[PDB]
């Protein structure tokens, strides 16, 4: 614990609130390092703003000036997760828009409705999971048996995965997440996933359904997309729709029952439930770094230039504690806060985040549904003992074992 100018990001996450704090304190640009591979760290509000719509910023791998020299190569623990086939989350400029659109428009807001009695029916149906699970008091893990599972089955609903291979979509999920998982493991992982998401196309394409997927391959708007492409994009909306949200609703669940005079301001109707799904992304949300983009020239910011080749990070839980946009009490979650709802957690750009609105809505109706019906939920164990999984770059809970009391 001496000073280094280089920033080790610990994958076992052993102290995420205390590197969270060394990030903003040696922002808002600074040198980490991810598993012995170097890059540069966006860790402030403003300047990631400004970064996140700078064209000269590229998602293409090619652009890395350590790829293209072959010093980072697919034994790279965290290669998964940006050397991935062309979709929206891979491409930049003109051709982006045309990879986004299908997408947008099937996650509007109003689009969303008719998802509404959907995700009813699913939150429901965990809930008496959970009411059975945790009868005659026994202690019951609210991920296992409600957050994982819901996000799961709503983005499956969307894209049409059937009801039956859910549970392995999920094994792999936590095979690709996980540090622990052996490389050559991981990446037999990313070709069974694969393969799984190239069988899915084809057999939409044989017989399309009323699903997104099906938009995506037979588009009225009216070129249509490439193989490639739907797999892509596909590939894309699964593993974010249901990666994030359940961290989500666990954390806002925490955060909540760790604040209960906060708890009751919006079971008594003076905060919405929405505003403190807000201060939770802000405080607590789903994304802890964003790998990776590429400077395909020098990119000069005054005092401090990217150099062209250079693979820049978004380090999107620390710009949430940003205390320039914050205040003083960034650290703190408190959901009457003037500037709750003006976090970047969902990204900023023209990769923005398209499931913004699904997300919102799946825990819009997940948080009150889930206190409704056992208003004296409390934890069986200190929240503050409940740990992160090894995931480097994802707010993934491990367990979080509550009673339903009562
Ligand atoms: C709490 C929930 C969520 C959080 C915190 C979140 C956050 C993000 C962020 C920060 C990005 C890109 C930011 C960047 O490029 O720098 C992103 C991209 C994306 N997200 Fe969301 N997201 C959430 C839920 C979802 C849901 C529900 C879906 C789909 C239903 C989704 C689908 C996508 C896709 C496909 C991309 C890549 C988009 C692109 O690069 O153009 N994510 N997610
Ligand atoms: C990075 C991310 C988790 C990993 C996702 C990424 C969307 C694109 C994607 C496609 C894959 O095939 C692997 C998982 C990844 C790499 C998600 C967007 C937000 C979320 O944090
Ligand atoms: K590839
Ligand atoms: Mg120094």
């Amino acid at each position: 614990c001496p000073h280094s100018d280089t920033l080790t990001i610990d994958p076992m996450i052993t102290d995420l609130a205390g590197e969270t704090s060394r990030l903003r304190a040696a922002g808002p640009l600074t040198r980490i390092d991810l598993l012995g591979v170097p890059a540069l760290a966006v860790t402030g509000h403003t300047l990631a703003r400004q970064l996140l719509t700078d064209t000269r910023l590229v998602k293409d791998i090619n652009a890395w000036s350590l790829w293209q020299s072959g010093t980072v190569t697919r034994q790279w623990p965290l290669i998964g997760m940006i050397d991935v086939d062309r979709s929206m989350f891979t491409v930049d400029g003109p051709e982006h828009r045309r990879l986004r659109i299908k997408t947008t428009q099937a996650l509007t807001r109003r689009r969303l409705d008719a998802l509404k009695p959907t995700i009813e029916r699913y939150v429901a149906e965990l809930l008496d999971d959970l009411e059975r699970a945790g009868a005659d008091g026994a202690v019951v893990d609210l991920k296992s048996v409600f957050a994982y599972p819901l996000p799961m089955r709503v983005i499956s609903a969307l894209m049409g995965v059937p009801s039956e291979d859910q549970e392995q979509l999920l094994t792999w999920y936590k095979a690709f997440f996980s540090i622990l998982t052996p490389q050559d493991e991981r990446l037999r992982v990313i070709d069974e996933m694969h393969g799984y998401f190239t069988e899915m196309v084809r057999r939409k394409t044989a017989e399309p359904g009323d699903d997104l997927t099906s938009a995506l391959i037979y588009a009225t708007d009216g070129t249509p997309l490439t193989e490639e492409e739907v797999i892509g994009n596909l590939q894309a909306l699964v593993a974010a729709g249901h990666e994030t949200t359940v961290s989500l609703i666990l954390t806002a669940v925490r955060a909540l029952l760790s604040h209960p005079e906060q708890l009751r301001l919006v079971r008594d109707g003076e905060i919405g439930w929405e505003t403190a799904i807000e201060e939770t992304l802000r405080w607590d949300g789903p994304v802890i770094h964003l790998l990776m983009r590429f400077a395909t020239e020098d990119i000069d910011l005054g005092d401090a230039v990217i150099p062209r080749g250079e693979g820049v990070v978004m380090s999107y839980r620390a710009i949430g504690r940003d205390i320039t946009v914050h205040g003083a009490d960034a650290d703190d979650f408190d959901i009457t806060r003037a500037t709750a709802a003006r976090h970047i957690s969902f990204g900023h750009g023209p990769h923005i985040c398209p499931g913004a609105a699904l997300a919102r809505l799946e825990a819009a109706i997940a948080l009150p549904a889930l206190f409704t019906r056992f208003p004296h939920l409390h934890p069986a164990l200190p929240l503050d003992q409940i740990p992160n999984l090894p995931v480097l770059t994802q707010n993934d809970l491990s367990h979080f074992p509550i009673h339903l009391g009562r």
